[PDB]
């Protein structure tokens, strides 16, 4: 009975991919709001969508409300981070568990990125704390955590993200294992098997694994050369491949496909991203580890044939 996480967020699509896709997740996690330093949830800028719970509640799909420290410019926040896990703690709990209630979410998905190294024990008490209030109420606590292995624990990005102590509060713990490379940095797998299963690995001797959710990308990165690219969406892969008559490369060894083009302007693309085998494998890593389930990023990416692997993934034994 697999938790099936889908990521319902700010992208074109999203209200088509959230109705059509609704046989193949099981639960939502609703990206549109954000948390103040003063532990007040707002909007993200986005409408509301009340829409999309209305959908959910008819169906029966668990919904969680996640909320992000973003600020007013758009903006990770650290800052925010620190202060709703110190000095307006009391009042983000209570204001999120009262949230959940008054949009009938079956839970709080915390989506706090950025979290300073210096606030690794205060965000690991606001969670404690936060996990204790939800399930007073009968709610549950979904924390997305970056992906990581022990040789990166104690990189400045990652140390304030105690798994032990995050994945005892929680009920889940939503593994971002995508970005392994990003549009910023040089090519390469963005969701590399190798390196999902270290940070699996890592996660699951610190968590039991039915509080673990794995994390597939419906999408890569097209890079026109290291530290200048671009988002390419799993739905158009097939065209791009098709525009540039490019010979893509399976490289098994992290279960990504790779592919190279000349752009008019005379750059060479390089792009990494998934294909049906390989996003069948990653859903296939839950019963690998015992996980309990998977969360797909997200919802307006895709076409059929993306929850079709999921599908085909989850159900290898
Ligand atoms: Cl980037």
């Amino acid at each position: 009975a697999a938790m099936v996480l889908a990521y319902y967020s700010g992208y074109a699509g999203n209200y088509a991919a959230l109705t059509r896709y609704a046989a193949s997740f099981n639960a939502v996690a609703v990206d549109f709001y954000n948390i103040t330093a003063q532990g007040a949830v707002t909007g993200n800028g986005d409408p509301a969508p009340n829409d999309a719970i209305s959908f959910l509640l008819g169906r029966k799909i668990p919904a969680y409300g996640c909320v992000s420290n973003v600020d007013g410019n758009g903006n990770w926040s650290a800052d925010i981070a620190h202060a709703v896990s110190t000095s307006a703690q009391s009042q983000a709990v209570a204001n999120l568990v009262k949230f959940a209630q008054d949009k009938r979410f079956s839970g709080i998905n915390v989506d706090f990125e950025a979290v300073a190294q210096g606030d690794r024990n205060n965000f690991s008490h606001f969670i404690q704390v936060l996990g204790r209030a939800l399930h007073a109420k009968g709610l549950k606590l979904i924390v997305s955590v970056p992906a990581f292995s022990a040789k990166d624990e104690n990189h400045p990005a990652n140390y304030g993200y105690d798994l032990r102590a995050l994945g005892a509060a929680a009920d889940y713990l939503q593994i971002m294992s995508y970005d392994e490379a990003i549009p910023a940095w040089d090519p390469g797998p963005v969701a590399g098997s190798d390196w999902m299963e270290d940070d699996l690995d890592y996660a699951v001797e610190r968590v039991p694994a039915a509080k673990i959710l794995n994390g597939i990308p419906a999408y890569g990165y097209d890079w026109k050369r290291p530290g200048d690219g671009g988002m390419l969406y799993w739905k158009d892969t097939q065209a791009l491949i098709a525009r540039y008559g490019a010979q893509p490369r399976y490289d098994a060894g992290t279960h990504s496909l790779t592919f190279n083009y000349g752009a008019a302007d005379g750059s060479r693309h390089t792009v990494w991203t998934e294909n049906a085998r390989s996003v069948a494998l990653k859903a296939s890593l839950v019963n690998a580890y015992g996980l309990g389930g998977t969360s797909l990023y997200a919802l307006g990416m895709e076409d059929d044939a993306f929850w079709a692997a999921v599908k085909q993934g989850l159900a290898q034994r």
